[PDB]
């Protein structure tokens, strides 16, 4: 419900490689938890491998402290991803590291 | 219905440790009642305190007055904050204490 | 239907003491009628009055003639406002006593 | 369906005496017909009136030639007036004499 | 479906008098078809015309090329024209003869 | 589902004439798959070969890059193509070779 948590722009990175500068993305902890997210060439790389970290920055409005950066860290998905935006995806622990 | 109350950006505060610096949040007096709430580690923080003092600045439009700080004294939810952003809540008193 | 009248910023005072800066308003000549409106202590402390004159600017947007004020003369509800926005009451007079 | 009219900004004359600024109005050719129009004193006033001459501009975007005036020639109704805006009424015959 | 057609503001001709400033309008080849367009005095009487060539500005996004204009070559209708505004008509062929 | 993809302002060539300028198309790979997209001579001609290589400049907000173009390689249709805008089509592979 409201257990809900977001961040605006963000990029994943794959053992290191920027793959894709996905925009609004929206988890949910169930720290593991499923989510999902709105997304050239590396990016689209990134997300294939992904699907087999994301590092944004976190949008709570509510602002509790100021603006700080939300990591996610950690087949089906691999398949649709060959050819809508929304994609299904489930980290395995989330964090707000460093502020900004 | 119309016996309803909300306030535009607050802090929650827990017993002297601000928490989250939450967002737009509409309650409702039953002055216990229920309410919604939208809220960074901070405000996270003190989300889950509440879970277990709402200090925000009324909005209310009519403005018989003016403007006032509205504040809102006073575990599953801990559970389902391990991970949407309108969060429930249930405040045990609600207050129009100073103006602004 | 169409025998709707309301209108913008407006404030109710009970017997003389102002208690809410009330805003946007919509009444229902039935001139006694049914009505709506949305509505810091005295504006609430209006409400639990009214409850138990609530005088605003016309927003009549034919302009059939420029722009009045509108008066509206003249327990559950009591009860209610012990904690939505738009709160019921019911008037037994409309009037558009002068312009402005 | 298409075959309707309708024009901004517009006032009633009830025999010659002004008494309502109604604004947006929308009739329906049947030139008799059918149509609503919402509509401080005088404007309430004419509306009595015409319940029991509305001369707008009229608002055809398509302007197959430019702007005009547009005239509506020609009881619940007086009853449903004594307290939602868009209210009914049922001219006798429509015109669009002058451009402007 | 997406087999469309429209145009911005345009004008349609009873074989030689501009009667209406037609604007937005929108056929579909079925180059016979049929199709819906939204419209003084002119404009309404070329209207009863079209009813027993309307010319306008193509309104296509994709600018395959570049804005050319749109001509649509060629009684109930007849009747609901005495007195809402999107009115169906049906062009007997359609055209892109010039740019702009 | 979100394993789609899509791009602004684009053009299709027939083995080398430009013949329509698309505007918003959305695909979705299945790197065959389906899609749908909206679009003057030139560009209506040009549909009707693509309806028996369409090239665009990718949308993709998450910028996990920048900004490349995209590139969709590969009878009713036609027939629809006689007189909605959103058509549909169906590309044989797709391609984000350049940035730009």
């Amino acid at each position: 419900a409201q257990n809900t948590i977001s961040g605006k722009e963000g990029r994943l990175f794959l053992d290191g490689e920027e793959m894709a500068h996905i925009k609004t993305f929206e988890a949910n902890v169930e720290a593991n938890g499923t989510g999902t997210a709105t997304f050239s060439k590396f990016v689209l790389l990134m997300m294939d491998y992904v699907k087999k970290t994301l590092q944004a920055v976190l949008d709570d409005q509510s602002s509790g402290r100021g603006t700080e950066r939300v990591t996610l860290y950690d087949d089906s998905a691999k398949i649709a991803s060959l050819d809508e935006e929304e994609v299904p995806f489930t980290f395995e622990d989330f964090d707000v590291p460093e502020k900004l």
